[PDB]
DNA sequence: AGGAGGGCGAGGGCGATGCCACCTACGGCAAGCTGACCCTGAAGTTCATCTGC
């Protein structure tokens, strides 16, 4: 288990419902929490698994309308001209977040030869303490960086001390099981937070 | 010639240096306008275009 300690000035774990008008999930999504732990280290042998988020700064919001673009980019049309494809996505962002994601991982079917769980474990451990990553972890949106740390047990004060808000059914981790290589056909599994007692435990599927 | 050229101690004492009121009146402190254009939508289909046949 790794008690990595994602933190950042802003964060947007955009609720699936309020995607066009981004309203962040009140805490780190276990998908966004996990994909962060793939940004620091991943390989198609490691399969990350968030075991317990722990909120470390209170759920505080700042709305940010960004002139986002409306349409994907495409081989077909060789430019956007944003002023033609403009959209103004509001973003109820999570200001001053922090999350100590108690996450571990497993070995996939394609673990390869060097399937050593300890190898990837210490690889990620060195990456996180050193600060290395494949990708500066995205707090839900890459516009938001995860000023992370690989805590050992506990090195920050979690604010939802007494029993606190149950954020309801949050996106857990989009189901890339039916997908071929590179996540084509997925689905969304979702979870009762369970509550936020003081740091939400997640459910392994 | 050799003189002596003041010695003394007073040089204010007393009180008053203001009294009276007034220190503003009047009214106005805004008028008139604008405070935004423009777009950017969901949802769906069409339509032009592409790939494959």
């Amino acid at each position: 288990r790794f008690i990595l300690e994602i933190s950042g000035d802003l964060a947007c774990f955009t609720r699936s419902e309020l995607k066009v008008e981004r309203v962040s999930y009140p805490v780190i999504t276990p998908s966004a929490a996990r994909n962060i732990l793939m940004a620091i280290l991943w390989k198609p042998a490691i399969r990350w698994k968030v075991l317990k988020i722990e909120i470390l700064k209170p759920i505080q919001w700042t709305n940010i309308r960004r002139n986002e673009v409306g349409t994907k980019m495409s081989e077909r049309s060789g430019s956007l001209y944003i002023e033609d494809n403009r959209q103004q996505r509001a973003s109820m962002l999570l200001k001053d977040v922090a999350y100590r994601i108690h996450a571990d991982f497993d070995m996939t079917s394609e673990a390869g030869e060097s399937d050593n769980y300890v190898k990837f474990a210490e690889m990620f451990k060195r990456r996180a303490k050193k600060g290395q990553y494949f990708h500066q972890p995205y707090l839900g949106c890459r516009e938001f960086p995860c000023d992370f740390r690989l805590l050992e047990k506990a090195e920050d004060g979690l604010p939802l001390e007494d029993i606190t808000q149950d954020f309801g059914f949050m996106l857990y981790d989009m189901d890339f099981s039916k997908s071929d290589p590179r996540d084509s056909n997925n689905a969304e599994p979702m979870f009762y937070q369970c509550k936020a007692v003081n740091g939400v435990i997640t459910v392994p599927p």
